[PDB]
């Protein structure tokens, strides 16, 4: 059975081990994969692709213009047209108006958007099938107006992308596919190749190897930042006594199925809650599930923790900074003004984490590992730049003008004061 | 005299390499840096202290203090004026960002929204020495100060005689700072990334600084450290577009009141097509240089600085978004015109009264951009720096009895049946 917790009792080193995830080396092994795209580009690409994917492409990248269609069951089509639409409306709201801020009179200044010009999406593949992940990335760079995207997905055995992912990115826009996976697609994008554009910004979740690849190239000369950490799946879930045990095992199970490192964690708030049931339910539920042997790996390392009230529940969830918060609590809603650190939060009883997943509209590309202490999910201002512009009239100069004089005189810096002092006298001067 | 490039001239591998800074490659700087980083993580207050002594030259008892337990300075009535009436328009631009927290439901009983939590703990750098940076004490504490920030830590090495300068105190106790770490240089990073026995942990930390703190906040965002950081803000740079109506002493001021931060500070005159007369931007700029204090950093930053002639005002702001400046003037006529081809620039300064130096000290703008060609990809720090933002939603029944489906059938398409049955198990219930 899983291993519990009272939260009152927990010393500040139990609390600090229990924040902690399975810890992190990786970079040995990447950095000449990382200078061979860069020194040799597609060639090297090929080899890395033969050797690790066991697949040999001539063309591995496609303009997406160029692909057919694919040919997609209607009902799954109609399934991703639902997520396009809701993940679209979702992230076209977050667009913000530009209005000049007037403080002083004739100070005029104002933050304007413009997008990232080139963006590389990651997408696991050979096997994996992750239309959904392909949509998250996808539409915010659509919306941003990004001018290159590209999506690196690794090929199947027979050469062939994905078809669900290749419908997703043409209905989001996406501009060049990348047949390749692991750091050999990472230093693709970020240093570029004879027919790789180079991208400014990488996104998306993969294995240690791309995880490990974005990390030293974010560093490098290449010139190219990342979305975040966003390693192995988490869920914590908050249950008081008004919870169907059923459907916690059930949203517990949800994400522990990712794999063997995924992290579930479940607060039982207050009391009356039938812990056993909840126990038995995951048990049986882990028993018939295709992937129950990842699920129960991942569950060997999950704990739940016992909390006297919400208000301490909650707390421990700050703490924690799950990727994934779900509160199956009476009136959940009121709880929002407590969360601090939370990927996303999923409330009440008919809200599980899948929807989010999938098609609510949210994005689940999501800072893992307590990282959501300081960083966002994915959303429309990850593809965006802010840049802030000022202009000033003459009587703004006259205005503002010497309260910097002073301050430059402060810092010792003549030539700020100068570039003031040489306009002021120009502007009396004609006055 | 400066150098001078036509674009026309160029072949692709020049145009290109007009983008490199005077700075060294970042693995260089992380060999100097690492150890540094590694010292002060394994040997906390000991390893920060030794530095400060060998560096700043300077023997500290205790090199965190309580921001509340420092006296409040007391600064000349004219320079105090100043530094409130800073405070106040980077307090107002700033606030001024906050967003609206919209819900939205697309479909019935499907409710999302997205809102704004602030980072709980963040350490904020501020340069010394011979510098004396206030104004960057500022730009950093106040949008700390309006997103609600818990802890906030500010290093700032000790001045030539030892001390921390009494302006960044002033301008650090109004923005609500709650520890001083007297401290700089990557010993200063590594002791908030890791924390010490006297600096606390953060979760983010920001600011501009020379090669060596910006390598520092580099490499520990990539540590087990867990923290993240703004941006690569290094030596300053400008980039000032000018035509025929601009008057070549205020371009020559502009240019310089930047190079003067350090020698490897970067400069970049681009002239947009005819009628400028480059010869009295040169002169002007030789015998302001010559007047200045620090007009020795400023020649060595002249040095690696350039002009660029394009045929139009369109060549000449497509070469400014290739170079990407931290800070870009734009001192020609009907310049606000011009300001949707703006793509790659940390800050904007429009027209013929608007210097770089009223951004840097009192607009209400960010000083702390990104430097290096990183506005390609980072902004300016900001309030949305000081916040994460969740997302958050909720569906009621009748909103899951129509999602869920399409929910189930997606989920069946990537093999995950545990996903699918979380809301089978709930829909199942529902019809039972
Ligand atoms: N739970 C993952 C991280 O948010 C996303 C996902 C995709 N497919 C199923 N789940
Ligand atoms: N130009 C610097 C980087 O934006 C900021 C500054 C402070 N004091 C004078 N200038
Ligand atoms: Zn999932
Ligand atoms: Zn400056």
């Amino acid at each position: 059975p899983i291993k519990t917790y009272h939260l009152s009792n927990l010393t500040q080193t139990e609390l600090l081990s229990l924040k902690s995830r399975p810890r992190i080396s990786v970079f040995d092994i990447v950095n000449p994969i990382v200078d061979d795209v860069h020194a040799h580009g597609d060639a090297a690409v090929k080899q890395y692709t033969s050797k690790f994917d066991k697949v040999d492409l001539e063309n591995i990248v496609e303009l997406v213009s160029d692909l057919p269609d694919p040919v997609l069951d209607p009902a799954i089509k109609e399934a991703f047209d639902v997520a396009y639409s809701n993940i679209y409306a979702f992230h076209a709201a977050q667009k913000s108006p530009e209005k000049s801020v007037e403080n002083m009179k004739g100070v005029q200044c104002k933050r304007v958007a413009r997008s990232i010009n080139s963006v590389g999406l990651y997408v696991p593949g050979g096997t994996a099938v992750l239309p959904s992940t392909a949509l998250m990335l996808a539409v915010p760079a659509q919306i941003a107006g990004c001018k290159t995207i590209v999506l690196a997905n690794p090929p199947t055995r027979d050469g062939t992308t994905c078809k669900e992912v290749l419908y997703c990115a043409k209905k989001a826009g996406v501009t060049h596919l990348l047949k390749a996976g692991g750091a050999q697609a990472i230093s693709a994008m970020a240093w570029g190749t004879e027919t790789c554009p180079k991208v400014e910004k990488i996104f998306g979740p993969g294995n240690q190897y791309v995880t490990a690849a974005k990390m030293i190239l974010q560093n490098s000369e290449a010139m190219v930042s990342i979305d975040m950490p966003a390693g192995p799946s988490e869920v914590l879930v908050i249950a008081d006594k008004h919870a169907i045990p059923s459907h916690v095992a059930a949203d517990l199970l949800s994400q522990a199925e990712h794999g063997p490192d995924s992290q579930v964690v479940l607060v039982i708030a207050g009391d009356g809650v039938d812990q056993n049931a909840i126990q038995e339910e995951v048990s049986k539920q882990c028993q018939s599930l295709p992937r129950g042997e990842f699920a129960a790996k991942a569950l060997s390392h999950s704990f739940i923790v016992h909390a006297r009230d919400m208000l301490e529940a909650i707390t421990f969830s700050n703490m924690y900074a799950p990727e994934h918060l779900i509160i199956n609590v009476k009136d959940a809603e009121k709880w929002e003004s407590f969360i601090e650190n939370a990927g996303s939060v999923f409330l009440g009883s008919w809200t599980p984490e899948s929807v989010g997943d999938y098609a609510s509209g949210t994005n689940h590309v999501l800072p893992t590992y307590g990282y959501a202490r300081m960083y966002s999910g994915v959303s429309l201002d990850s593809f965006l730049k802010y840049i802030t512009v000022q202009s000033l009239t003459e009587e703004g100069l006259r205005k503002l003008g010497p309260y910097v004089e002073t301050m430059a005189e402060v810092e010792g810096l003549e030539a700020h004061k100068r570039a003031v002092t040489l306009r002021l006298q120009d502007i009396e001067a004609r006055q």
